[PDB]
């Protein structure tokens, strides 16, 4: 219900909170180095995720763009972030239960921490260095490291028919960061804590 969104980088980001059709509380906010941005989550949630933004240019009325995690030229999210994105996945009271993890199926662009600030559970990471490691074939020039079907558009990266298995470009993101989802149908690596709980996103959390 509380997430407190903390930037660790020693570089501006714009974090961002959606469900896909909807903001979370503010949707977004600029977050200079060291800030902490606190928001509320309605229990329940389905298919929420936190992503941070970076190099953007918002005017007064809160239009604008940035080079990752774009939402629409929109400061406050209402849809989803477009690629390059380590996402920062949750759905919230599911059966009593809480559901988060990390993704890099839609690729990387912040190293990222998401862990549970009350009992019951552990969080997840994904820290290394992908953007200085990325392919050359991924490398998004806007900066941040594309996942494969989001260059490729092909059936098999993008799991199309539900139907897909580990690639070269997967195996990537899976060496680097293991408790992240790296395609699709990746062997789960979500985590499962106790309803309600709350629970801190941190950037570059090993900065």
């Amino acid at each position: 219900a509380t997430f407190e969104i903390v930037n660790r980088c020693s570089y501006t980001v714009w974090a961002a909170a959606s469900k896909g059709d909807a903001a979370l509380d503010a949707g977004g906010r600029q977050l200079n180095s060291g800030e902490s941005w606190t928001i509320n989550v309605e229990p329940g949630t389905n298919g929420g995720k936190i992503w941070a933004r970076t190099d953007c240019y918002f005017d007064d009325s809160g239009s604008g763009i940035c080079k990752t995690g774009d939402c629409g030229g929109l400061l406050r999210c209402k849809r989803f972030g477009r690629p390059p994105t380590t996402l920062a996945e949750f759905s919230l009271n599911q059966y009593g239960k809480d559901y988060i993890d990390i993704s890099n199926i839609k690729g990387f662009n912040v190293p990222m921490n998401f862990s549970p600030t009350t009992r019951g559970c552990r969080g997840v990471r994904c820290a290394a260095d992908i953007v200085g490691q990325c392919p050359a074939k991924l490398k998004a020039p806007g900066g941040g490291c594309n996942d494969a079907c989001t260059v490729f558009q092909t059936s098999e990266y993008c799991c199309t028919t539900g139907k897909c298995g580990p690639t070269e470009y997967s195996r990537f993101f899976k060496r680097l960061c293991p408790d992240a989802f790296s395609y699709v149908l990746d062997k789960p690596t979500t985590v499962t804590c106790p309803g309600s709980s709350n629970y801190r996103v941190t950037f570059c959390p090993t900065a």
